[PDB]
């Protein structure tokens, strides 16, 4: 089982993951805060490669193609995929619902179309705290309608798959339930959820993880959901926090998560439901892994991205 | 695995506790609501066999002794005891912190004490609505602090374990964090956590369970808190809600719970949050169990309780 103690305890650790954790809380320690300088401040400058993590370098077979949305604006994808796709992955970034693009994980799109032969398709919806609830998830909701209605012609397949990470792991469980409730699809083949959030109430692990700045703090947690649900929403309502969902008809799922990520209840949490309703899931816990752990370098990041691809083959019939 | 997706499946139901379900619904709704005719009064009717549950035998070898509890009042012990223990058994019944005694289980006891060769010793708390929280809790406090000082006069030995259902289950886990926490204490071996309460917010399985009387209702898990937390106490608290605290240090556990339990959820997620402490815990999930099924008859009963004494032999070592 992957829920073995001995992985929570300080001694699972390598000095490597320590090493990195390390100098990323350093690193941070002076990072400004968006909610003092202004979300659009930083949204642009981490798009120009100024602060932050790094910016991945973007693949040159990246195209972009234009979906309406729902009230008429345009919801762009963008896609990376290998000539001939055994199946689709539609990806879904983090960010906090304010942060991030489609545009700045391509190394990660490139992984899973070469190691997995899935044509990439990332989302770039709309952000808070000028778009709050429900912007982000009607434009993910738009994106997978699109991708049951043309995947076949667009691409020759209709094996789908869905995933995302932080807040994109929210959303692509928030656009399963809409497109099994709202359109009647059950369809999809898998669900890649990398250490997402699925309680807005926030869960015992978010509440005490506390403020030393290893990626993802509680006050983040706080000021992104207050961002993206700014108008007194109920935060267990099902379409806020998928753990409160009724989770029938769901496809298998992959949970990531690293034991020094303030998520780590919602992961645990969200995989003990998805089995109780009588779907299949998949656990991999990383000792010592910190909140976004899978874009870093060293062990843990390069076993959960193999791990991973792994999961995407097997859904997709290889 | 205990948490394998088709133990929650309609097709892992056998006809026997299909059988034992249809008849638990019936005869619980030929019980008044104890809010409509008093807790007392269903009190009463639960002692005579009348309130849902069979009645069970008194054991011939029990023994009540009384201790002084925080205020002057006395707490009732009830102890059955083998001639030279292995060990001690604190239990703590259940009930919703408002209905039970320490003498409506004594064929549990029995069976404890022979086949694992405890002395046990189950706790006459005091009940809600008359007395709320801390009533209840501090109750337990002082019978585990008197166990801890005079195990070795009364029975020859200084191995305790802890363990009850429902509401029980509840008061086992918020005693072994108190005496963790005011006493120094970290010396139980055991905790068995028969479907225990441990969100008094109200986790996802709680809320949606609705109001079929297969034991315990939505309703009743409301009417139970409020009688329990009438003063507007923050019901996540970590001296409330178990599982809220930081659970370092805890005693291997055995979670058992049944796929058609309202608490379901209350068991997984506290499962998941006491190995993701560093605790050893072992889980039994029984196809089709209701809540409180293991005082029914028929195969599941009989499986888990086994499961139970195995453990208990287990971590007292034998």
């Amino acid at each position: 089982t992957p829920l073995d103690p001995a992985l929570f305890r300080p001694d699972a650790i390598s000095d490597e993951t320590r090493g990195i954790n390390d100098f990323i809380i350093k690193a941070f320690e002076a990072v400004p805060e968006w909610w003092e300088i202004g979300a659009a401040t930083v949204r642009e400058a981490r798009a120009r490669g100024e602060g932050g993590f790094p910016l991945p370098p973007k693949s040159e077979r990246a195209r972009t193609i234009e979906i309406e949305g729902k009230g008429g604006h345009k919801v762009p994808l963008r896609i990376i995929a290998p000539e001939s796709p055994k199946g689709v992955y539609l990806h879904i970034h983090g960010g906090g619902w304010v942060l991030g693009a489609c545009d700045q994980q391509d190394p990660m799109l490139e992984r899973i179309a070469q190691n997995a032969g899935l044509a990439c398709v990332s989302v770039e919806y709309r952000l808070a705290p000028e778009h709050p609830y429900p912007a982000g998830p009607d434009d993910c909701e738009a994106a997978a309608l699109w991708l049951v209605k043309n995947a076949k012609k667009e691409f020759g397949t209709e094996v789908l798959t869905i995933g995302g990470e932080s807040a994109g792991g929210h959303l692509s469980a928030v656009t399963l339930l809409r497109m099994r409730d709202r359109h009647g699809y059950k369809g999809f083949k898998g669900a890649n959820l990398v250490f997402g959030a699925f309680d807005m109430s926030m869960s015992p692990s978010q509440r005490v993880f506390g403020n030393e700045r290893l990626v993802l703090r509680t006050v983040d947690i706080q000021k992104f959901g207050d961002a993206f649900l700014p108008n007194g929403e109920d935060r267990r309502d099902p379409d806020i926090s998928p753990l409160y969902a009724n989770l029938h008809d769901m496809p298998p799922a992959l949970f990531t998560v690293g034991t020094r990520d303030a998520l780590v209840d919602d992961t645990l949490f969200m995989h003990a439901r998805w089995i109780a309703a009588g779907n299949e899931a998949e656990l991999g816990v990383f000792p010592g892994g910190a909140h976004g752990f899978v874009a870093f370098p060293g062990e843990i990041a390069r076993a959960a991205n193999a791990q991973a691809d792994a999961f995407l083959r097997r859904v997709t019939g290889q």
